[PDB]
């Protein structure tokens, strides 16, 4: 499901992101439109074999099972396919596993690139919330 800015930013906040760890939504917003351009249906595979889902480019290295990556440590207990659903709760529970991690939402290379000390708060302007 292709989600639009506002739609999207809704069902965050509905799922409990916003301000979620101090991350205001703005930049769970950002790093979807930067990371997958806000499909839920967004794979892309990495060099080192393994391959980023989802909304939030989630990767089976760490996070979930595709099948595929030896090695895998599948911290959300879920299958990696769970993550491309247009249903965003698998998402964005294994999301709020990842961000209470230590490195925050840096673990978003297209966060820590492209919004990381931007004026976020631009991602939810005009949306009804």
């Amino acid at each position: 499901k292709v989600f639009g800015r506002c739609e999207l930013a809704a069902a965050m906040k509905r799922h409990g992101l916003d301000n979620y760890r101090g991350y205001s939504l703005g930049n769970w917003v950002c790093a979807a439109k930067f990371e997958s351009n806000f499909n839920t249906q967004a794979t892309n595979r990495n060099t080192d074999g393994s391959t980023d889902y989802g909304v939030l480019q989630i990767n089976s290295r760490w996070w979930c099972n595709d099948g595929r990556t030896p090695g895998s440590r599948n911290l959300c207990n879920i299958p990696c396919s769970a993550l491309l659903s247009s249903d965003i709760t698998a998402t964005v529970n294994c999301a709020k596993k990842i961000v209470s991690d230590g490195n925050g939402m840096n673990a978003w290379v297209a966060w820590r690139n492209r919004c990381k000390g931007t004026d976020v708060q631009a991602w939810i302007r005009g949306c009804r919330l």
